[PDB]
Formats: C-alpha cells, sequence, structure tokens
C-alpha cells in the first residue's frame, strides 16, 4: 500500500509541473516578442515535460524501477531547463534598453544551479551507499544462521 | 480495487494536461498576433485534448480497453502536437526580426520529436512480447495439470 | 462504495474543465481585441460551462441519473463549442493580415468537429442496446424460475 | 461518512472555481483597458466568491445547513455574475469598432439565463414537494404503529 | 480522524486561494502599467497570503488553536484584501479616460464590504454565546451529581 | 499512518506554490518589459522553487528529516523572495510616471516582512523548549522506575 500511495502522488504532481511550467514557459516566449540559446532552451524545456506527462500515462497500466529513472531524469532536466530559461528571460528581457543589468541574472545563476546539481549528488551518494550497507550487513546475518545451522 | 485507483488518478491527469495545455496554447496564439501550419496545429491540438475530455465523462459510467486506447492515444497525440506547436511559436514569434534563430527550434525539434515516438515504440514492443510470453507459459502449466490428471 | 467514488471523481473534473476552459476563452476574447459567429459562440462557451458547476452544487446534496444526462450534455456542448471557439480565433486572429491562412484552421475543423459528434453517437447506440439486451436476459431467467415453480 | 465526503469535496471545488474564476475575471478588466454595469459587475463578481473562500474556512472548524445555503447562494451567485460578466466583455470589447456584433452577446445571453434561473427553481421546487411527501408518509406509518397499539 | 480530514483539506484550500490569488493580483499590476492606495493594498494581499502558506508548512510537522487563528486570520485579510484590490483596479483603470464609471466600483463595495465583516461578527457572536452556554450547562450536570453524591 | 498523510500533502501543496508562484512572477516580468535587484530577485525566485520541486521527486523513493529542512528552508525562501518580488514590481512598474506612489510599496513591505520572519522565530523558539521540555520529563519517568525497581 505504501508503494501504490508513492506512485499515486507522483503522478499528479509530475503533470502539475510539467503543464503548469510548459504553459506559462510558452506564454513568455510570446509576451517578449544569446537568440539560439532562448529558441533552443524554450523547445526543449517544453519537450522534455511532454516526455514526464507521456510517463504518466505509461506508469497506469503498467523494469518498473526504470520507467522510474526515466520519469525523474526527465523531470529534473525540466527544472533545470525551466531555471535556465528565466536566466535567458532576464537577459533577453532586459537585453534592449538594461542590457547593464541582464548580466547580474546569469551571474547569480551559476552559484544556484552548481548547488543544484552538487546537491543532488551529495543525496545520490549516500544513497549508494546505503545500498551497499545493507548488502554487507545482509550476507552477515544469513551466515550467522549457516554457522549455528552447522 | 488496484484498478479502481488506475481509472480514478488517470481522469484527473487526463483534465489536468488537457484543459491546462489548451488554455495556454490558445493564448499563445492570441498573445502574437508556415502560416498554414500553425493555424492547424493549434485547432488540432486543441480537438484533440477536446477528445480525451469527453472521454473522461463516458468512462466514469462504464471494450472498457478498447476507449482506454482512444484516451492514450487522443491524450498522446495532444502532447506531440503541443511540442509541434511549441517549435512554430518559436518560429513565428521570431519570424519577424528573428528568422535566424528561429530556425534553431524545428532543427532541435527532429532530434527529440523521434527519440519521443521511438521510444514509445520500445515500451509497446516490449509488452507485446511479454504478452505472448505469458501466452505460452500458461498453456504450459494447464498442460502439466492435463498430463498428471491422466 | 463504486458509485461513490465516480461521483466524487466526476466532481472535481467537471469544474476543472470548466473553470479553466471559460477562464482562458475569456481572456482570449480580450487579448485580440464572422463577428457575430465569435460573439455568440463565446458567450455560449461560458454560459454551457456555468451550468455543469452549478450542477456540482446541486448533486451534492442528492432521478439521478436525469441530472447526469444534464452535466454529461452541458460539458459535451462546452467541449464543442471551446473546439469551435478556437477555430473562430484562428480566423479572427489571422482575419487582418493572414485571411488566407484563416481558412485553413475552420477547414480542418469540420473533419474533426464530426468524428467528434459521430463518435458520441456511437458509444451511446451502444449502451442503448445493452440496456435492451439486459431487459430481455432479465426476463427470461425470471421466466425460467416461475417455470420451474410450477 | 457520508456527509463526511460531501464536505470535503465541495470545499475543494469551491475555491476551485471561486479563485481561478475571480483572478480570470480580474485579468480581463485590466486587458480591455454600458460602463457602470461592467464595473459593478466585476465588483460584485469578485466579492461574492470571497465570501464563499471565507465560509471553506468557517465550515472546517463547524445550523449546519444554513450556512450550506449561504454558501451554495454565494457560489450561485458568483455564476451567474460570470455570465453577466463575459456577456459585458463582449459588448465593450467589440463596443469599440464592432458595435454591431457587440448585440448579439447580450441578445444571446438572456435565453441562456432565462433557463439559468428557470431550471434552479424547477429542481427546487420538486425537492420542496419531497420534503411535504415524506412528511404526510411519516405521520402514517406512526399511526398504523399507534392503532395496532391500542 | 474527523480532526485529521480537516486540516488535511484546508491546507490544500489555502494553498489554492492564496496561490492563484496572489499570482492574479501580481499580474493585474503589470497590465494596467489614490495611487498610493493601490500600491499599498497589492504589496499587503500577496505578504498575507505568503503567511498563510507558510502556516501550511509548519502545521504538517505539528497550541494548535492557536495558530490555527493566525491561518484563519491572515486568510480572511487576504480575501478582504482582494475585495478591496479589484475595487482600486476599477477606479484606476478607467481612472484615466473612464473615471465616470469608475466610481461605481468603489461606491458599490461599500454595500458587500460591511456585510462581509458585519456577517462574520454576528457568526462569532452565536458562537461566543454557545460557548458560555455549555459553561453552565456542564457545571449544573457536575452540580447534579454532586448533590445526590452526599 | 499519520506520518503517511504528512508528506503526501505536503507534496501536493509544494508543487502547488512553488509551480504557480514561479509561472505567474515570470509573467510578471516578460509583461512590465534597482534594475538588479529586479533581474535577481526574479531568478533566484524561480531557482529557489525548483530546488523545492526537485525535492518533491527525491522524497518519494525515500535522514529523512534533513531533507524536510531543506525543503522547509527553500519553500520559505520564495515566499519571502516572491514577497520581495511584487514589491520591487510595484517599484518598477510606477518606476516611470509613478516614482511617488512606488516608494509607499517599500516602505509598507518592512512592516510585514519583520513580522513575517519575526513570527517564524517565535514558533520555532516554542518548538525547541517543548523538546527540551520532553527531554527532562522523559528522564524523570524513567527515574521512578529504576528506584522503585531497587
Amino acid at each position: 500500500w505504501r508503494k501504490l500511495q508513492l506512485s499515486r502522488a507522483k503522478l499528479k504532481a509530475s503533470s502539475w509541473t510539467s503543464a503548469l511550467l510548459s504553459g506559462f514557459a510558452m506564454v513568455a516566449m510570446v509576451e517578449v516578442q544569446m537568440l539560439i540559446a532562448f529558441a533552443i532552451c524554450t523547445t526543449l524545456l517544453v519537450a522534455v515535460h511532454m516526455l514526464a506527462l507521456m510517463i504518466s500515462t505509461c506508469i497506469l497500466p503498467n523494469l518498473h524501477w526504470y520507467i522510474e529513472t526515466a520519469w525523474a531524469f526527465s523531470t529534473l532536466l525540466g527544472l533545470i531547463l525551466f531555471l535556465l530559461e528565466i536566466a535567458i528571460l532576464c537577459w533577453v528581457k532586459f537585453y534592449d534598453l538594461s542590457p547593464p543589468a541582464a548580466w547580474s541574472a546569469t551571474v547569480v545563476l551559476i552559484p544556484v544551479m552548481i548547488i543544484f546539481m552538487a546537491f543532488a549528488i551529495h543525496f545520490y551518494r549516500s544513497l549508494v551507499s546505503h545500498k551497499y550497507e545493507v548488502t554487507v550487513s545482509g550476507i552477515r546475518e544469513l551466515e550467522m544462521l549457516k554457522e549455528q545451522m552447522e
């Protein structure tokens, strides 16, 4: 039951962020209307989220952990892309009369972006260690039973 | 019960994406205001989602798997259309002064679009094989009982 | 319990689409600002959805199937109206400099619109037959008991 | 338990429509920027919904049926006001160059508006009769027991 | 369990109204772009809602009734501020060419605003009396047992 | 079970505020289009919320309290940033013709901002004391059993 709720809640959240972020991001582009980055970033941002949405459709009928990786990976990319997207918007929006201020946007971006990616690595690292920790603990317990068995 | 939750959660998600995507997409068109593609893509995008929404209405009262195909198919089309829609927006929005950058939008589109459709095929293929796998496994188990039966 | 969830989920979805579609549709009209069709379509679209919303208010306290028809009918109309609405937007938005491309919008509309209404008829027809099928099966079973009864 | 779910679901729906409708309606006014009607209708529309939202706050802690009337009444008013609001928008939006088309908006409004209010009266009337029907049926059953009692 | 659902449902509703109202209100200000009131009202409106959102974060981990007062109070303020906000928008939006119509907005505001605040007082008053009523009823019942006790 | 619902509800709320606030805030910037503050505040606001969204993805699979701190901290920052963001918008929006009124926005900001941060400290302080209170009460009860034990 614990696993059932995990997927159910995640499904709603996935479409929640993907749909809204893609919509607002799309509107952001039409409203404003370096150049290549803005176009590519926007297209990729939408595409990545769309992939996640599809995952919501396939997961319902349903190796399971494999797709889980695709969803988390895709969802994560969208978040990074959205962050990159807003950074470009600040640079592009002010790019006309505000170029001086535009720089502060990307400059401040690096600090949070690095921590964003770095934080994920630290968490993943701890998770990896735990898997190994259980691996050693599991075999040991089994060995104890094996020794007393004889 | 497992099946009940699958439909319940899916129903909310369907209207979730269909309603939001259609709304934002519609707003994207009015804000900006090759030419034929933009008009057709927008109209089709909305129509496809509307079909899915109706499916949410008919599924409640309720062969069942058949309609399931219509919903997944329609929902999937909307996602592809939305991706195509944003690609057109980038080309159209910049189409005025930014035509040069506009190309990068569609060019980058192909890469993700191919993977989007290709990924679905791979998943479906594995699903098809599993169905056949169970088919062979099922008859075999039944035969074992039939042999011992005699 | 199966019936309880059906209404509960449907209630959220109804307000979901009706509220969002009406809001975005309304915004679509103010942003842009044949002529008569656009005004009437927009007004009707909003009115139909509003009716559905009210249905959500009356259903809670609660012949039951009768109102169900009103909700499904009203909700269905809104979907058709929204589709018609976007079609008009494409024609009206481009109606200024883009009239040539504007035609493709309504032309492509017919194909999907016909399938949209036609698909509903097919589903309803099957439902009607089932009702009659059960009618014959029900009386037959009762007759069997009546015969053996004597 | 049946009563618990009724309030829980209604609470989410109330804020759902009230919040969204008020937000979009508010945006509709700023975008466009007979005259008095538009200003009053918009203000009243928002105020009515706000009242409903507050009701959601007071109902949680919690005569109960009395407040229920306030919520339904307020929510209903908002729906009627929103319908009136969009009708004004069509008239006002086109009011500049499109006056000829603007008339069709309010004209078509009356038809649906009358049915909207009239339909509610019919449903309420049937509900009132049912209350009386049970009243007569209840006393009759009690009398039967009283007669046999002696 | 009854108390658990009360908080769970309220949490979703709080963020629901606070997030949407703040977002739309913020957009309303940028779109339009007496003067001091508009600036202060908008800032306060957002701030009050933000406070409520934070309350949603603190309540999860969790004297309990005390915070409940803060949430209801903050949420209530936002509703009043939003109502005041729209009133200012009508006056400001028309304030340029539409001054004649702008007045009707604030004038009609007073009527509903007074009833909005007055209605709350009446409800609170009844609640206060009930607390005292139980106080007298509780001691009396206890005294009856004390008398017979001797 | 009590803990399960706490995370489930919080997950939906997190994405709820983060997604909406980021979207509306992003749109607020494009619509309007001291200078440096606006650019940095907007970028940081989005980045902080994105971090929270990712947390929603990692929490599902899942030391637990540690991440809880990151989510609450990140979510809290976004709220403060959003408040700061709107304050800047009022100053920037009016910054053109309305500079005189622009000051009232930031001035009024301080009052609520201080109370916003101060209120959190008071609540946290009480929580800290409670932890210590239980610490003393816990050891005391255990000691009583230890004494009677001998």
